[PDB]
């Protein structure tokens, strides 16, 4: 009802250059050089997790009567999905202390920062 509709399949393929141009951006010196795109950033990708989070309780709502179609012993593109939706919200509580005067760009934990 949600999935088979050719419009998700489109805004699927292209809502992944305005995520390559949402991460690749996370530059401190370009930080500097415009605070207005540091400002939109959050609300660009907290409106782009709110369109992707909604594709994971989906299958409550309609779950295929066949076994093992979506189980995640048998595929593995929802398990990496998954994985990137985790480290990318690890990535959104990260740039929520970013905002804060908590942490800076100077911190270890920016090894997290590679699987974007």
């Amino acid at each position: 009802l949600w999935i088979n509709k050719p419009w998700v399949h489109s805004l699927l393929r292209i809502c992944a250059i305005i995520s390559v141009i949402s991460v690749c951006m996370n530059t401190p010196m370009t930080f500097e050089h415009y605070p207005p795109l540091q400002y939109v950033t959050f609300t660009l990708d907290t409106l782009l997790m709110f369109l992707y989070t909604a594709e994971m309780i989906a299958k409550m709502h309609i779950r295929g009567i066949v076994k093992g179609d979506s189980s995640y012993v048998k595929d593995r593109w929802c398990v990496f999905d998954g994985f990137m939706v985790f480290c990318l919200w690890v990535s959104l509580v990260l740039q929520v202390f970013e905002i804060a005067d908590i942490v800076d760009q100077m911190s270890p934990w920016g090894m997290l920062r590679i699987p974007r």
